[PDB]
């Protein structure tokens, strides 16, 4: 909508207070004009018709229980935008400042979130398995990263290319969580997962097997469930990325870690320069090796660590 840029205040899913960029035009709208061509947040009103209504508020204060998922979807979309702009010089998900749109209160008891090809969508959860999923910054960044992938490598959402697609979203979801620097970790979804169970998460990048996901290519899932295990076999790539950053010895193969920032540069370069819709795990390794070579040189520790990491998870 046309209006004037304003700044509201509210509370997110976890009870924390934050300021949010809004737009005034009779009502105050969750429309942030400070980032590219706008970040827009919508109310799906417990239904499945998308996007719903652009979120309107009478007084620019967002402290109602019903407001909380919208506050976090809106605010964490902005953080993710800032990450890609400041760290990777990428303007929104298409590289040309496309509007970022999100809908919250999707359906009833919906224990998921997703990028639907054009926008983000967040359930409120059922209060047992999940609380409203926009409360997790790694969830928000995970899903917006799908938009980035779909515009760049275009990895097909099945089998190994789909597992790479999922892993890329976990990797940059985690790096955005570290970038915002609020209780960062190598776990996925911990802030909105199982409110009655402390210390768990949906997936682990540091130890995928913690939740039954493979941590080595020999353990990969080869059936047809989950579009050929896209959320399962992602553990193999997640483990490789964790090793590249943090280091470790995995099934006897030692990896010298090179840090989060270099992990991000290597995988962003691989995603945007070398990966294709049909890339498999071995092709990802080659993309990452070439990316590290471009960035740091053929004889660098960085290249050596990429090789060791993919060796450790059995990807040749
Ligand atoms: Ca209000
Ligand atoms: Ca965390
Ligand atoms: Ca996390
Ligand atoms: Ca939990
Ligand atoms: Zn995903």
């Amino acid at each position: 909508i046309t209006g004037t840029s304003t700044v509201g205040v509210g509370r997110g899913v976890l009870g924390d207070q934050k300021n949010i960029n809004t737009t005034y035009s009779t009502y105050y709208y969750l429309q942030d004009n400070t980032r590219g061509n706008g970040i827009f947040t919508y109310d799906a009103k417990y239904r499945t018709t998308l996007p719903g209504s652009l979120w309107a508020d009478a007084d620019n204060q967002f402290f109602a229980s019903y407001d909380a998922p919208a506050v976090d979807a809106h605010y964490y979309a902005g953080v993710t935008y800032d990450y890609y702009k400041n760290v990777h010089n990428r303007l929104s998900y298409d590289g040309n400042n496309a509007a970022i749109r999100s809908s919250v209160h999707y359906s009833q008891g919906y224990n998921n979130a997703f990028w639907n090809g054009s926008q983000m969508v967040y359930g409120d959860g059922d209060g047992q398995t999940f609380i409203p999923l926009s409360g997790g910054i790694d969830v928000v960044a995970h899903e917006l990263t799908h938009a980035v992938t779909d515009y760049t490598a275009g990895l097909i959402y099945q089998n190994e290319s789909g597992a790479i697609n999922e892993a890329i979203s976990d990797i940059f979801g985690t790096l955005v969580e570290f970038y915002a620097n609020k209780n960062p970790d190598w776990e996925i979804g911990e802030d909105v997962y199982t409110p009655g169970i402390s210390g768990d998460s949906l997936r682990s990048m540091s130890d995928p097997a913690k939740y039954g996901d493979p941590d080595h290519y020999s353990k990969r899932y080869t059936g047809t469930q989950d579009n050929g295990g896209v959320h399962i076999n992602s553990g193999i790539i997640n483990k490789a990325a964790y090793l590249i950053s943090q280091g470790g010895t995995h099934y006897g193969v030692s990896v010298v870690g090179i840090g989060r920032d270099k992990l991000g540069k290597i995988f962003y370069r691989a995603l945007t320069q070398y990966l294709t819709p049909t890339s498999n795990f071995s092709q990802l390794r080659a993309a990452a090796v070439q990316s590290a070579t471009d960035l740091y040189g053929s004889t660098s520790q960085e290249v050596a660590s990429v090789k060791q990491a993919f060796d450790a998870v059995g990807v040749k």
